[PDB]
């Protein structure tokens, strides 16, 4: 079962992932999207800094406008990568979601409500990522995790 859960926090969230991002690793994020949302974001950051801005490996970057689409990137010294656009996306206004990220030896899995949507390469070594950032317009319901180091 997931542990180290955080229930309806305060955002922006800015917390410290409880332990390392080794494969298998995955994070759970619960939610819903509310009704005036333009976007939001979840990033998986090297630091919590915002000023200067910690890099990021993972910026998961669900948008709304028009038909939708979710962006993701990496932060590299405060400078954007390219974009990889997946343009299906399963989110919705006013519609409550399930994400699972899933690390990977080389890349991030992730999930939505139950369906894989996208895959991103590492571009930062996952080891050096500490913390989650969640950001936007997004209303957040529970976060958990779960590594191969949990007990029960
Ligand atoms: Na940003």
């Amino acid at each position: 079962n997931l542990q180290n859960i955080i229930y309806n926090p305060v955002i922006p969230f800015v917390g410290t992932i409880p332990d390392q991002l080794d494969p298998g690793t995955l994070i759970v994020i619960r939610g819903h999207v509310p009704s005036d949302a333009d976007r939001f974001q979840v990033d998986l950051q090297n630091g919590s800094s915002m000023k200067p801005r910690a890099d990021v490996a993972f910026h998961f970057n669900p948008r709304f406008k028009r038909a939708g689409c979710i962006v993701c990137n990496t932060l590299i010294n405060e400078k954007w990568g390219r974009e990889e656009i997946t343009y299906d996306t399963p989110f919705k206004r006013e519609k409550s979601f399930e994400i699972v990220i899933m690390v990977l030896k080389d890349k991030f899995q992730v999930a939505v409500n139950g369906k894989h949507t996208l895959l991103y390469g590492h571009r930062i070594g996952p080891e050096k990522i500490d913390t989650l950032g969640i950001y936007g317009k997004v209303n957040i319901h529970s976060i958990g995790f779960s590594f191969s180091s949990d007990l029960q």
